């Protein structure tokens, strides 16, 4: 017997941010999650996340990146949890052979972002611990950094709840009933209604959007990360080793400086196992590629950070065909908002997206230009059942 103004299904990176934005405005919100956020079953754990402004995936993301950065600084001031460390982000690759590096440079120029350009030995000299061939070039963004993702979700949740938002945990939504003037969700712990619905189930969007009569190609990928004992005099955040995302012949890698001695963290971005979110093996090390693809990068580019494996994590990316997000109203229901297919690069925008989802649910519009994330774009290959 409890109607809500807005129901958020999936209270992770996007959902909890939306919950906070709504609660902050006095909107009676209910957030439902299959687990208890922040947790290690979705796409937001592993402690840290990179936030970049000059965007290699496309200069069109810059405005949202900058707005999210300001929102992260706001969050830092509101909670006792640590939110952001300004490590700076280094992007490098073989000269003339990296669309990622090239677009990062164009994005910086187009938006007048503050960056340093360097190449070859200048890279190795500036950051002892990095060994790149002389034909490599780079763009460093000093004001970009590292977000503590689990802390962000925890902070958004504590703040939203302090303002009246309710979070129903360990409750998996199994079906939806949408009408022109209301929405309803069904779970084993009961059913709930509201005027608006925000759907942000992460990897599970690939399995349950069909319950909303949507048919969108979405592929979940198993993506691991490892923490390695490193030479702290070189790879510690304390001596300014940066976060980084780089392109080499066999793909894109990313990493973080060692924070408080927990070790340099590394991940292989362009390769992962296609999986189903309910059958994925969440144990690091079960596939030999988990650790080997990482050491293959370290022994070659960051040899002093190739020590004992201290920790591993298994997480998921949910890719769309063009690797751009889906943030829009359900094409048949203006009272339903969809947030999906973040394709391995959405956390840094979660604060900004929470704001967009909020506007979409309350007004059916957003002040942000979100056309590139349209659910009706052709490259997406979307359709109704
Ligand atoms: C996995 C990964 C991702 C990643 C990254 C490194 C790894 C190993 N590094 C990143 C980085 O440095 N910078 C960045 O900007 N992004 C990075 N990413 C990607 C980012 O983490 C993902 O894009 C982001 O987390 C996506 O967020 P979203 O909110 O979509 O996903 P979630 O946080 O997993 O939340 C979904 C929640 O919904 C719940 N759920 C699922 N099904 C149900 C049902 N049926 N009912 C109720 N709740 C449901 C989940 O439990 C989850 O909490
Ligand atoms: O989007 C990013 O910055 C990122 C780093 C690792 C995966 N995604
Ligand atoms: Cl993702």
């Amino acid at each position: 017997s409890t109607h809500f103004d807005v129901i958020v299904v999936g209270a992770g990176s996007m959902g909890m941010a939306a919950g906070y934005q709504l609660a902050k405005q006095g909107v009676k919100t209910l957030l439902v999650d299959a687990f208890d956020p922040p947790h290690t079953n979705g796409s937001h754990h592993g402690d840290t996340r990179i936030i970049r402004h000059a965007y290699g995936e496309g200069r069109e993301y810059v405005p949202l990146a900058l707005r999210s950065q300001e929102l992260w600084y706001e969050l830092e001031k509101e909670t006792h949890h640590k939110i952001f460390t300004k490590t700076g982000v280094l992007v490098f690759g073989p000269k003339g052979e990296s669309a990622f590096v090239a677009e990062t440079m164009e994005a910086a120029k187009e938006h007048s972002l503050t960056v340093d350009l360097l190449e070859g030995d200048e890279i190795n000299k500036r950051w002892p611990g990095i060994t790149v061939p002389e034909n490599y070039n780079a763009i460093f963004e000093p004001n970009s950094g590292v977000l503590f993702s689990e802390n962000c979700i925890r902070a958004y949740r504590e703040l939203a709840e302090a303002r009246g938002a309710k979070v129903l945990t360990h409750t998996r939504v199994e079906d939806f009933d949408i009408s022109p003037d209301s929405v309803k969700i069904e779970t084993a712990n009961g059913s709930y209604t509201a005027d608006k619905l925000i759907v942000s189930m992460g990897a599970w969007n690939s399995k349950l959007l069909s319950k909303l009569n949507l048919d969108i190609p979405l592929q979940p990928y198993r993506q691991v990360v490892g923490f390695f004992e490193s030479d702290e005099s070189k790879y510690s955040n304390d001596i300014d080793f940066p976060g980084f995302m780089v392109e080499v012949p066999n793909g894109i890698y990313y990493g973080f400086p060692s924070f408080g001695g927990c070790g340099l963290k590394l991940g292989y971005h362009t390769f992962g196992q296609k999986i189903d979110p309910d059958t994925i093996n969440r144990e690091f090390g079960v596939y030999p590629e988990d650790e080997s693809n990482l050491r293959a990068f370290l022994e070659e580019y960051m040899p002093g950070a190739n020590g004992e494996l201290k920790r591993g994590a298994v997480c998921m990316y949910t890719k769309t065909l063009d690797e751009h997000f889906i943030i829009d109203l359900h094409p048949e229901h203006s009272n339903v908002v969809i947030a999906a297919g973040f394709s391995g690069h959405g956390f840094k925008f979660s604060s900004g997206v929470g704001e967009v989802l909020s506007q979409l649910a309350l007004t059916g519009k957003t002040e942000h230009d979100i056309s590139i994330f349209s659910i009706n774009r052709p490259a997406l290959k979307e359709s109704l059942q």
